[PDB]
């Protein structure tokens, strides 16, 4: 049973809902007690928290061809807080298994399902599974030009095709929690490699290296020799050109 080879999920407001096959029963609890201001213009203070990955249980499903490109509705971050999401659409809880969310509400996502079925979220309204079609990250690492969140191979390689030698993208899979990929362009050549996620949620591309944060994964791989054809030099940009800079001149000190 559970047959649906037909092309569900089309490019439209209020997209379809996947079937409830996987019901957690309870899930996790106690993520973080914090929200944020609903100002459309605001920047970050510190790093945006994605440490040892909370999203586990991975399945590399054969992704077909979701041919569409609407704009990433990234509002903005928080001070130093975990990856906060927001509902782009309203969704009433169809049961205890699902969470009632509304457009404009800041959501806390504990993880995704292995089949990319639903996404286990938690809000003021309680806790339950919500559709990834109705949500987007805002206080994620995605607001940085290096990370571009849960995307298709098409969307990734599209943005990277605008890049040049030493260009990279760090991203995760839509239908698989914990499965992440980096995409390099070097000499005009586009090649992709998998971020392997250990049992606890630690990230690593190479056998010689182990990372507790994706921030340290990207930093290390931005500077190291470690099985990189090229070090992560600069990322492939967002469709809308952003303006961020920084130098911070090195003043040496031995002892």
């Amino acid at each position: 049973m559970g047959q649906q080879p037909g092309k569900v999920l089309g490019d439209q407001r209020r997209p379809s809902l996947p079937a409830l096959h996987f019901i957690k029963g309870a899930g996790k609890r106690e993520s973080s007690r914090h929200g944020g201001p609903h100002c459309n213009v605001f920047v970050e203070h510190e790093a945006l928290q994605r440490p040892v990955a909370s999203d586990f249980e991975p399945q590399g499903l054969s992704e077909a061809a979701r041919w569409n490109s609407k704009e990433n509705l990234l509002a903005g971050p928080s001070e130093n807080d975990p990856n906060l999401f927001v509902a782009l659409y309203d969704f009433v809880a169809s049961g205890d298994n699902t969470l009632s969310i509304t457009k404009g509400e800041k959501l806390r996502v504990l993880g995704y399902n292995h089949n990319g079925e639903w996404a286990e979220a938690q809000t003021k309204n309680g806790q339950g599974w919500v559709p990834s079609n109705y949500i987007t990250p805002v206080n994620s690492l995605e607001k940085h030009s290096w990370y571009h969140g849960p995307v298709s191979r098409n969307a990734a390689e599209y943005l990277l095709s605008s890049g040049i030698n030493g260009s990279f993208l760090v991203r995760e899979s839509e239908s698989s929690p914990g499965q992440r990929s980096i995409s390099l362009r070097y000499e005009g050549r586009v090649y992709h490699y998998r971020i392997n996620t250990a049992s606890d949620g630690k990230l690593y591309v190479s056998s010689e290296s182990r990372f507790n944060t994706l921030a340290e994964l990207v930093h290390h791989h931005s500077t190291v020799a470690d099985g990189l054809i090229t070090t992560l030099h600069y990322p492939a940009p967002k469709r809308n050109k952003p303006t961020v800079y920084g130098v911070s001149p090195n003043y040496d000190k031995w002892e």
